């Protein structure tokens, strides 16, 4: 089909999302950057989407975080997730799609101006939120490997499918962990969709980037980088460890994982068929242009191999 501005998509019903498109482009994301309201936006997905619990309700991504934000809000983990939601709030008045619709394509738009990412497939037509996610379903930096596996397995997720989803923290920074220093990035690259994340959760903790004391924090091994102690513990966990330092270095893995796992986690308590694929509509990423890498002066000996069945691989510094 062709919209009215000549612009085309597969599907017909696709042409609303080109003005909400523009929009965003220029008033969320402030001119397409992969900044901090892409990473807000991208937080916002999993936030939305992951109160979904079979035995206590929620309908995952369905926008319950935005129509009954007053509630959800309110939850401890999602401390820090109000300035976003009033951020888009504004754009759900305004167009004409459902605040779930908008969330994951927000989030699916975002992506996509950063340097290595991809376009996770984009479906239309979610209904309005009917309930308020049940309290206690989003997982927290100081819960255990074990509870956050449990937690993400109870809405769907494998082991490996978490590890996928977390190559996310390629992109993010953290404000209420450490609210000294907010804004600190969990990897060297925030503004690029890359391995680093992988590598350097992998390295030794050295110091802490601003105070001690805060639950939730690991050592960093970077002045300049945060470490949450779920990274700290699931890059080192036999369940999770091998999983993570596979991505290491394989950014086509990292790409294809986080699309299709992305996608399963944008229809959280939907149904694909009853809905119009307008995946096309995504803008197109820009490519990798630098090579994986330990950061300079560091070596082999400064990373926690914790995959006994394969060495971490050797790369430049
Ligand atoms: C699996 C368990 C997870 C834990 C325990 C976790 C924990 C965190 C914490 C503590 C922050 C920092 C919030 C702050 O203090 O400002 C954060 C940021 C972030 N999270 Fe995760 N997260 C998890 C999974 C995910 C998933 C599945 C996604 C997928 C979209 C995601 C995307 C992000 C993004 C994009 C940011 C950066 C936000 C920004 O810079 O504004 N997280 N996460
Ligand atoms: C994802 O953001 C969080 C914020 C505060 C506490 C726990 C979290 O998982
Ligand atoms: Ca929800
Ligand atoms: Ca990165």
């Amino acid at each position: 089909a062709t919209c009215d501005d000549g612009r085309t998509t597969a599907n017909a019903a696709c042409c609303i999302l080109f003005p909400i498109l523009d929009d965003i482009q220029e008033n969320l994301f402030d001119g397409a950057q992969c900044g901090e309201e892409v990473h807000e936006s991208l937080r916002l997905t999993f936030h939305d989407a992951i109160g979904f619990s079979p035995t206590l309700g929620g309908g995952g991504a369905d926008g319950s975080i935005i129509a009954f934000d007053t509630i959800e809000t309110n939850f401890p983990a999602n401390a820090g997730i109000d300035e976003i939601v009033s951020a888009q709030k504004p754009f759900v008045a305004k167009h004409n799609i459902s605040a779930g619709d908008f969330i994951q394509f927000a989030g699916a738009v975002g992506v996509s101006n950063c340097p290595g990412g991809v376009r996770i497939p984009f479906f239309l037509g979610r209904p309005d939120a009917v309930a308020a996610s049940p309290d206690h379903l989003v997982p927290g930096p100081f819960d255990s490997v074990d509870s956050i596996l449990a937690r993400m397995g109870d809405a769907g997720f494998s082991p490996v499918e978490v590890v996928w989803l977390l190559a996310s923290h390629s992109i993010a920074a953290a404000d209420k962990v450490d609210p000294s220093i907010p804004g600190t990035p969990f990897d060297s690259t925030p503004e690029v969709f890359d391995s680093q994340f992988f590598i350097e959760t992998q390295l030794k903790g050295r110091l802490f980037p601003g105070t001690a004391d805060n639950k939730g924090e690991a050592q960093s091994p970077l002045q300049g980088e945060i470490r949450l102690q779920s990274d700290h513990l699931l890059a080192r966990d036999p369940q999770t460890a091998c999983e993570w330092q596979s991505m290491v270095n394989n950014q086509p893995k990292i790409q294809n994982r986080f699309a299709a796992t992305m996608s399963k986690m944008a229809l959280l308590g939907q149904d694909k068929t009853k809905l119009i694929d307008c995946s096309d509509v995504i803008p197109t990423p820009p490519a990798l242009v630098g090579a994986a890498h330990l950061p300079a002066g560091f070596s082999l000996s400064d990373v926690e191999q914790a995959c006994a069945a394969t060495p971490f691989p050797a790369l430049t510094a």
